[PDB]
């Protein structure tokens, strides 16, 4: 035995010194963890890791093997997804080659890398924060991204804003990236066997991480609601015209084989309401336009036009003109085609346009739950830190000289890190690029490679 007690190792760089305790550091394996916890955290992230790994990389090859089609707004925005996710794994990956992970989160003398850039350790902690970091920041910062483009696509039936999409995906993440190193809170870990900010001082997790996905969550919750209120106002708008649409052609067959005025009065009062009906629906062309706008007014006109021809109908049917009345009714079909018609077809939402919405609210939950871990972690460290205090002083009282009747020590660290919070965290983190790789796992794309490997061999 020496000068230094678990969970410290001897140093002589004073940057390592811990608190009052001179010529000791805190040991490179996390004294808040079990060996058995570490080796079960390697594998954990291992494994997660590769399939991430190896998902994000078929979604990319998938994408670029059908580039000249692929390549289109708002469904690219899944290819950037994948490509942080796969960038992501190279960088949580990287700690499984001989003898790195060791070179990423130790310093020189065998302590813990803190407080990162630091003066004469080598560069492998700062470069694996920098892809782990800048891949999950920029990975948030396109799903703003998917949720304000799936929304604004509504309005179709993204021009110039493209450029805007890179601008704040690439160059956010560069800023929060560059300000990190500046502050130089970068600190090291051998359970998640990577380097990352604000492990010890977590005000600069809840700055760093804490606040720019919690931002995240409410301007893409924003979007997604206003998203989903959209899809729904075109669905049922588009339903009813089609209920009306189909009022109008069954009631039409009345008319067609009636022998009575009483027939073709009750077909007609019964295509009058439907005409009423469908004219209070809002149109999908004018979904998100005035109640009064040129397109609102235009269609209105339609089905006045269409009452009037059922009401000219009706004067003469009233009476007693049975076959004046009926002629009349095949007038209303064109009338019909010309003015209905045409709402029918701007309202029919696309597939990709359906799963879009899927994939947000997918990725939604996630992220939500990656930030209610974040969140946790934050909150305790500060009580896992006086923890860890408390049981190094109580290990370093050491008894000195000769043994009296001493008694055998009795430290534990009290309160420590939930792993299964780590691992809550880390599977919704692979898990969004995980899920967001099933973006391609359609039968189209089984063509794409049948089609590629044709032309391969
Ligand atoms: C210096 C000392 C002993 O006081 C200390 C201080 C803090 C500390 N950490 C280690 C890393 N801890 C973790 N934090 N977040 C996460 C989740 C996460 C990490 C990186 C990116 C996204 C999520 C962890 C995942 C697996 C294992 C540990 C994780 C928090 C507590 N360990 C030791
Ligand atoms: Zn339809």
């Amino acid at each position: 035995s020496g000068q230094c007690e678990v969970p410290l190792v001897r140093t002589d760089n004073p940057k390592s010194w811990y608190e009052d305790v001179e010529g000791c550091g805190i040991q490179c394996q996390n004294p808040l963890f079990t060996e058995a916890e570490h080796q079960d955290m390697h594998s954990y992230i291992a494994a997660f890791g590769a399939v991430t790994g190896l998902c994000t990389l078929f979604t990319l090859a998938t994408f670029v093997a059908d580039w000249r089609n692929s390549n289109r707004y708002p469904a690219v925005i899944l290819f950037y997804v994948n490509a942080c996710f796969f960038v992501g794994s190279i960088g949580w990956l990287a700690q499984f080659m001989d003898g790195a992970r060791r070179e990423i989160v130790c310093r020189a003398d065998g302590t813990m890398r803190l407080g990162e850039p630091t003066s004469n350790e080598t560069l492998s902690c700062v470069i694996i924060f920098v892809i782990v970091y800048y891949a999950l920041m920029a990975g948030v910062v396109w799903f703003v991204v998917l949720t304000y483009a799936w929304h604004t696509s509504f309005k179709a039936l993204l021009s110039g804003k493209t450029s805007y999409f890179h601008l704040l995906t690439w160059s956010l993440p560069f800023v929060l990236t560059v300000a990190i190193l500046a502050v130089a809170q970068v600190d090291g870990d051998s359970v998640s066997g990577i380097c990352f900010v604000g492990y010890k001082n977590y005000r600069y997790r809840a700055g760093f991480v804490l606040a720019p996905i919690g931002l995240v969550l409410i301007v893409g919750g924003y979007f997604l609601i206003r998203g989903v209120m959209t899809l729904f106002s075109i669905k049922s708008n588009h339903a009813d015209l089609e209920d009306n649409w189909e009022t109008l052609n069954d009631n039409l067959k009345v008319i067609e084989k009636a022998d009575n005025a009483a027939q073709v009065k009750d077909a007609l009062t019964k295509m009058r309401a439907a005409a009423l009906d469908a004219q209070k629906a809002t149109p999908p062309k004018l979904e998100d336009k005035s109640p009064d706008s040129p397109e609102m007014k235009d269609f209105r006109h339609g089905f006045d036009i269409l009452v009037g021809q059922i009401d000219d109908a009706l004067k003469l049917a009233n009476e007693g003109k049975v076959k004046e009345a009926q002629a009349a009714a095949e007038q209303l079909k064109t009338t019909r085609n010309a003015y209905i018609q045409k709402y029918l077809a701007a309202s029919k939402i696309n597939e990709t346009m359906l799963r879009l919405g899927i994939f947000g609210f997918l990725a939604f939950g996630f992220v939500l739950i990656t930030f209610s871990c974040h969140f946790y972690d934050f909150f305790n460290q500060a009580e896992w830190e006086r923890s860890f205090r408390d049981y190094v002083l109580c290990q370093a009282n050491v008894t000195i000289g000769l043994p009296t009747k001493q008694p055998i020590p009795d430290c534990e660290i009290k309160n420590r890190p939930s792993l299964l919070v780590e691992k809550i965290n880390l599977f919704a983190m692979f898990g969004t690029g995980i899920a967001m790789s099933t973006w391609v796992w359609t039968k189209a794309t089984l063509l794409i490679w049948r089609r590629t490997w044709c032309r391969l061999t």
